[PDB]
């Protein structure tokens, strides 16, 4: 029954197919979703295609269509038929994401974010156009850039733009692109994904990772404090990395890693140890809380737990007062996850050179 309706997304009417996904996009979320695996999942490779055709592809079908593959995009199977049966959608979606005009980038970010659980996502890294005016790619019409917003040609580099410069609606009335933090998020977790963020890029000279640590306090967007949370741990997988990036004043990490655990009342430190936290924990705002999302600081304090490995690291965090602050959060917030972790630290902190 729904089986016979799902083939009509390949009929060679656009008022047909237009008809179909109308009908269908309701039942994507539910136990009848299975209809969308038919024949070798041939409904998705067709909702695919009803999204990416640059004349019959409305506003409202590509709506329709992402919400059906995001929906169906917690299955992995799905996910793989999305990124490799078709490799130009990849493209096609982190393009019309940075598109500035279009209405659906923010459930697409959503739909990039699922796909980034699958390492073929890492084929955004080498995505890049010859320029930024309106070009065919492999038979797509990729839109124009905005060149006064979008100083490179990668796609990775458009899409960090979108997320630090587009927050709270300031690149486009549809879009704040707060998922991208999850698509950072997963990517990252991948040792090439990872190199990203750790690493100079040409297009503007700076490490992306800094870009993000700013969010750390966002307390009007959790989602992208949780993903930029993840992002920075997974960037510092590597140990041998640490003292370079603890290091890099241009960069200026820690402080955007114990702010979120910091608090300006019940928190009890030393004078002498006040004088050795970093700059941006001096003199805080009274009002000045702790992140109230468990998750979230635990996320933190694996980071600072990550950054214990090394002994440079364990004395560059010991020089900047982290000790105290972590005592005092272990002291004022009751969650257990929280206290082991916190305890972690000070076995770190309390050994001494190798």
């Amino acid at each position: 029954q729904l089986n016979e309706l799902v083939e009509f997304l390949h009929s060679p009417q656009p008022a047909v197919r237009q008809i179909a996904i109308d009908n269908l996009v309701g039942f994507s979320a539910g136990p009848t979703s299975k209809v969308f695996k038919n024949d070798s999942y041939r409904p998705i490779k067709d909702i695919i295609k009803m999204i990416m055709d640059p004349e019959h592809g409305t506003r409202v079908i590509i709506q329709q269509g992402v919400t059906i593959l995001v929906n169906l995009s917690e299955d992995k199977l799905v996910r793989n038929i999305i990124l490799s049966d078709d490799k130009k959608f990849l493209k096609f979606l982190v393009w019309k994401i940075v598109d500035l005009t279009n209405p659906n980038a923010d459930i697409m970010c959503i739909l990039l974010s699922n796909l980034a659980k699958d390492d073929g996502i890492l084929a955004v890294l080498n995505i890049k156009r010859n320029s930024s005016g309106e070009e065919v790619d492999d038979g797509l019409k990729l839109a124009a850039l905005n060149k006064e917003v979008f100083k490179s040609l990668r796609a990775m580099d458009c899409l960090m733009d979108c997320f630090v410069k587009g927050y709270d609606k300031k690149l486009t009335k549809y879009a704040s692109f707060n998922y991208l933090a999850f698509f950072f998020a997963d990517i990252s977790r991948f040792k090439l994904g990872r190199m990203y963020f750790i690493e100079e890029q040409e297009y503007d000279g700076v490490v992306p990772i800094s870009k993000l640590l700013v969010f750390t306090e966002k307390y009007d967007a959790k989602v992208r404090r949780e993903g930029v949370a993840s992002t920075i741990k997974n960037s510092l997988f590597d140990s041998e990395t640490h003292e370079r990036l603890l290091k890099d004043e241009k960069i200026n990490l820690l402080p955007y890693i114990l702010l979120p655990i910091a608090s300006a009342k019940d928190s009890e430190i030393d004078e002498e140890d006040m004088f050795n936290l970093p700059d941006e924990l001096q003199l805080l705002p009274e009002d000045k809380e702790r992140d109230p999302i468990p998750a979230i600081i635990c996320c933190h304090l694996e980071s600072i737990l990550l950054l214990c490995t090394t002994h440079a690291g364990r004395e560059y965090l010991r020089d900047k007062s982290v000790y105290p602050l972590v005592r005092e959060l272990h002291k004022n917030v009751e969650n257990e996850d929280i206290g082991e972790l916190c305890y972690r630290i000070v076995n770190m902190l309390m050994r001494g050179e190798p």
